[PDB]
């Protein structure tokens, strides 16, 4: 048994990121659908950050990192989750993307945001 529930809202790129996350944890997500984010979505992320915290979780390539840096600049105090080293490799599993990550690799990424 067992399950992991996430208090923070998880900010992700798209629908397949949300799907991979939901297969791993009980969590709410906000999808940016890219790095050109309107003020309305930024406002929703800011309100989530202030109320519950936010974890940004994007792909370890240039476009995913561009989303991450864009949100971090516009919403101070977001947390950041990263796939473990092995899962992030392009030659391990199905690739580098969050959308392709196994449930335990997503849980490890999220667990590593917390000090203890």
């Amino acid at each position: 048994g067992g399950s992991m529930k996430i208090k923070e809202v998880i900010v992700v790129e798209g629908k397949d990121d949300t799907a991979a996350i939901r297969r791993a944890v009980d969590a709410d997500t906000i999808e940016t659908n890219g790095a050109a984010v309107g003020a309305e979505v930024i406002e929703r992320i800011k309100l989530a950050k202030e109320r519950r915290g936010v974890i940004i979780f994007t792909d370890p390539d240039f476009p995913g990192e561009k989303i991450r840096r864009t949100i971090a600049e516009q919403v101070p105090g977001c947390k950041h989750a990263f796939l473990p080293r092995e899962a992030a490799k392009a030659r391990s599993g199905k690739g580098i993307g969050v959308e392709h990550a196994s449930p335990d690799d997503i849980r490890q990424a999220l667990a590593n945001v917390y000090e203890e």
